[PDB]
């Protein structure tokens, strides 16, 4: 649930 949001990403 977060495909233009990205939850994650590197972080």
């Amino acid at each position: 649930g977060s495909n233009k949001g990205a939850i994650i990403g590197l972080m």
